[PDB]
């Protein structure tokens, strides 16, 4: 019978209690083969060789074309505008009339009135909610990510998106584009050469290393692919799959599962009224440790996941004036969390117990997550909360399990932390979750992106 | 340059050093999600509830048809052919004129004239030699396996395949069927109703619990499986993925994966000429800790891998001659292989493990096989070789680690054996092999199917 957001709160209880019990399952990365080699191998490329990306299957695009597109972005994202001209991408920062970020994504500034989202759903759903109801003169065309389980059904995209990443990833950029290529500014866009096509480029990198994101037209992603993975032999270029790929961001430093912050505020109750009961905010999941009857206690703002150095106020957008009331330098800040080997092994060691009641929660490598938003307790000493841990694995190229997390400023790096891991009474009721007791993990505080610590 | 595996061998160097390095990756469960619920859940519910198998793409299937369908398979299998009459299934076991297992599948006699072989491709394989040389009057159609990555291509087969187990199975299928369905001997064919479709069933069952495969034309998988899960709820029946699903096997007994026992001998290089440079023989791995320079070692005879009873001497059939001159009392014997709870924990531990220059291999969940044939040894106290271990992965019913072996015969239930998981010299250079050392893992024989053995 609900047939939006705000009819299924109305209808189903507390909305916390709702999310964290929901049956949706676990967020899938689709399509892409889960290993082309083996996860480890794969994750040491990206960091010893190179690796082809396939980012083709995950996100949702969103084209946007028209007189209004630019004031459409501009009216909604807290990044600057000014000085704005195509070729040039921006990471698409939204937040609430009340400062919280809804999500984030991927902004190409293609040509005059022509741009593209890419990102997760709910940065999306926000662009569309407003290019419909704003009254903004502008067209979109809505391209969902893949379905989770195709089982076999066809799937289709209108581009597709690789990057390639790596120590040696520039030199098989150059052996494909046929000579030397510019390395640009960071998220400027330009062309290679791939197999005879002109191919767009997003200026990209990791690990010390530039490398670059490409994307073309569906049809020829056969041949971009096999001309990448040709030229890339000599280099010791691999593919990633599916069940590797999401790990990369534990490195990389960025947090991809915020709650969109739209649950309560009356301000956002035409948006919870136009949102669909199927949207991702609607059926989607709330997993971890971090218990509160009032979900506002999971929203973040931009400054306590990095994205403080966007906010410019330098143009009229949602949320600017909660955001000028923030205090930027007491806000909570990114870090990366260094989990205690030896806890590790603990929590492994528990699920060859024959004789123990419970076990402790699984912990999938190298992705550890069981929901799409992640949402554990971190602990000082005394046992206060102090942060929330929001996404969690394990890396190969440093024999660590990781978590991204948002801690409370004052806290040095080098500090020994706990993440709470696992839920309480056995467990909600999620289809990702066994049942399971809690440990409480030694966690050491790291930078962004992810260095090695000293306690 | 090769167009057939004899001239693989014939350019390729040492057979054993060739499969041992062969560049082929893992043996892929295609197309089924990964998971449904989770892997965890997953296991339980066969043992607990019910579960609904999509076996619709892992095997190849055979359609066999003709004048001299019966003699084909009679001629090429151990199997007893007497009596044999439409609606009854067998477990087809071909072996070679030199006594050694090819492979299996399970042949389905539907009507007068008309069979289906449904199981991996060496067995299917062999039929189609034997189909097209030997002068059959007999007409095939190949379906092959779906492809292991289908990166959103379209995946169709000739039959969808399913099976309804666990200890509530039989209460889903009655309230599919809409009343009492007759329990049958095992391996005998029926029909069901299934939303108003006539269904035909192959009784079957595990772990002590009567359940039935099904299957149909592709065309009406959607309808059959939706009817399945939408009965079964009331019973708490939920779908398995293809990460749980091949270790069902670790808990039910059978061995999926002896090497196809075609390689030497002089009366099967006609075979080999036949076989194609791409086929299962010729690309395909064999992982894991034994290691001998002759092939033959890998292979084993049917009386090794629990097929002795299926031996039947009242037809010709290849290889009859070497059966008849085996005795049967002083073969090796499988059994099922209890891994000892501490070493598995030792085992991941080493993944936690920022000193030390290496680490165990990797041993993934709940299957842990890294090719499409396994090979590890199995070692008594005084390092002597004793056995083969053939199949591995994790229970979460038993909380254990599991491997399915071949051993010397004399050697009793409770015996504490070694098997070496992990391979020499850091590793073969198959894509599925990270760089690790060995380790010697204890190991409690136990009956197969498995049960709990004290040591
Ligand atoms: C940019 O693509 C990514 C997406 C996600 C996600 O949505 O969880 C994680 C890691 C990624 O690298
Ligand atoms: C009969 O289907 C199965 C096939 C395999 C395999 O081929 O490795 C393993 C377990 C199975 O249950």
């Amino acid at each position: 019978a609900p047939t939006n957001l705000e009819q299924v709160l109305a209808a189903g209880g507390n909305t916390v209690e709702m999310l964290r019990n929901s049956q949706i399952g676990a967020y899938v990365y689709p399509v892409v083969a889960p290993e082309f080699s083996n996860w480890r191998t794969e994750q040491w490329a990206w960091r010893n060789s190179a690796v082809l990306f396939d980012q083709t299957h995950h996100m949702v695009d969103l084209y946007i074309r028209g007189k209004d597109a630019l004031k459409l972005l501009s009216d909604t994202m807290i990044n600057s505008p000014k000085g704005w001209e195509p070729n040039k991408a921006k990471q698409y920062v939204p937040v609430t009339p009340y400062g919280h970020v809804i999500g984030d994504g991927i902004i190409f500034y293609l040509a005059e009135e022509e741009f593209v989202y890419v990102g997760r759903a709910p940065a999306a759903n926000w662009l569309m909610y407003h290019a419909q109801t704003g009254g903004y003169n502008v067209d979109i065309v809505h391209d969902d990510r893949s379905p989770s389980r195709p089982m076999g059904k066809p799937v289709q995209r209108i581009s597709w998106r690789f990057q390639i990443q790596g120590p040696k990833a520039w030199d098989v950029i150059e052996k494909l584009h046929g000579g030397t290529l510019e390395k640009l500014k960071f998220f400027n866009m330009a062309e290679m050469n791939i197999a005879g096509m002109k191919i767009r480029t997003l200026r990209h990198g990791m690990a010390g290393a530039p490398g670059l994101e490409i994307w073309g037209p569906y049809e020829t992603q056969e041949k971009a692919r096999n001309a990448i993975l040709e030229a890339g032999k000599e280099f010791g270029l691999i593919p990633v799959g599916s069940r590797a790929y999401p790990s990369n961001t534990l490195e990389s430093g960025w947090i991809p599962s915020p709650l969109p912050a739209i649950y309560t505020g009356d301000k956002l109750k035409a948006y919870r009224e136009w949102l669909p009961a199927n949207s991702y905010e609607a059926s989607g999941a709330i997993g971890g440790s971090f218990v509160s009857s009032n979900i506002e206690d999971y929203y973040v703002n931009p400054y306590e996941i990095g994205y403080g150095p966007f906010v410019k106020f330098d143009h009229d957008f949602i949320g600017r004036d909660a955001l000028e009331a923030i205090d930027p330098a007491t806000q909570r800040k990114k870090v990366t969390l260094a989990w205690n080997g030896d806890d590790m092994a603990k929590i492994y060691a528990s699920l060859f117990d024959t004789e123990a009641d419970a076990h402790y929660k699984f912990f999938d490598l190298p992705l550890a997550n069981y929901a799409n938003t992640n949402a554990d307790a971190v602990l000082d000493a005394a046992g206060n909360v102090v942060g929330m841990s929001m996404f969690t694995g394990y890396s190969y190229n440093e024999k660590r399990a990781l978590s991204l997390a948002t801690i409370d400023h004052e806290i040095p790096v080098g500090t020994e932390l706990t993440v709470l891991w696992g839920e309480e009474n056995g467990g909600t009721r999620k289809t990702t979750v066994e049942p399971h007791k809690q440990m409480a993990v030694r966690a050491v505080v790291s930078p962004v992106p992810y260095s090695v610590t000293a306690r």
